[PDB]
């Protein structure tokens, strides 16, 4: 009964690319990506399933996501079409693009959005991951969130989407709470479990920004371990979290388009 949703995130010409989603599901901290992409044509988004409004909440296993999201960009992929994601949807997208390419589909290549293939670690709780996930992508003020009780947290955020046209039409208080609840189940995804454990035969483009500790930076490299073809590493601007807002998603964008749009 349930499936994932492929969600368009942009108005031509040039490849595609289909996002696998974050932990929660959400294709919204793409939106700003995808204005921003001019190199592209068709720009999507696979939402989890179970966000919609009167649906059955759904609470996969990482296995389970990766035939949803397979399923659903099995639709539209293949020559021409990238599949991409950032942080978990950086694996989930790897283990997609695997799974097509067992279908007989062959998407363009792979583009990963700064996270390596060893993932990264993580009541008040709850507020601080609201704050810091969601909470950023709607560019909020992260340390007044903290501050605050959890309902009135997210009645700001709220308060931020439900005139903004970017978000508005789904962004409800019923959405949030399947994006908050379905983002506390996969942030409890074992490491172990979403590490790439094959080679991908399709092209890797790795776009890491800078400004991670040590420990995590000397780990972006071992993508080449998951690559049967090439691998492309891009050094981009901002943060893990910042480099999909403004200003820094302007550059991100810019670099996309270069390395893997149409000129």
């Amino acid at each position: 009964d349930p499936t994932a949703k492929l969600v368009r995130l942009n108005p031509g010409d040039g490849p595609g690319i289909v996002f696998a989603p974050p932990a929660g599901g959400t294709v919204l901290g793409y939106i700003e990506l995808a204005r921003h992409l001019k190199g592209f044509g068709e720009i999507h988004g696979v939402e989890a399933p179970g966000l919609g409004a009167g649906e059955t909440p759904v609470y996969p296993s990482f296995e389970e996501m990766v035939q949803f999201c397979s399923d659903s960009a099995a639709g539209v992929a293949g020559d021409g079409v990238y599949i991409g994601g950032h942080s978990l949807g950086g694996h989930i997208a790897f283990y997609l693009a695997t799974m097509l390419l067992d279908r007989g589909i062959r998407p363009k290549g792979l583009i990963i959005l700064d996270t390596p293939p060893r993932l990264g670690d993580i009541e008040e709780t709850k507020v601080f991951i609201l704050a810091m996930g969601i909470g950023g992508m709607l560019d909020q003020d992260r340390d007044a969130l903290k501050d605050l009780p959890y309902e009135e947290a997210k009645q700001l955020l709220l308060d931020r989407a439900k005139n903004d046209p970017r978000v508005s039409a789904f962004l409800s208080e019923d959405y949030l709470d399947r994006f908050l609840r379905l983002q506390m189940h996969q942030l409890m995804y074992s490491r172990d479990v979403v590490l790439p454990q094959r080679k991908l035969d399709i092209p890797i483009h790795v776009f890491r920004t800078k400004n991670h500790a040590p420990e995590v930076a000397r780990l972006f490299s071992a993508w080449e371990n998951y690559a049967a073809g090439e691998v492309t590493f891009v050094d981009i601007p901002g943060d893990h979290a910042t480099m999909l807002r403004a200003p820094h998603v302007s550059e991100v964008a810019q670099l996309l388009d270069r390395h893997c749009g149409l000129p």
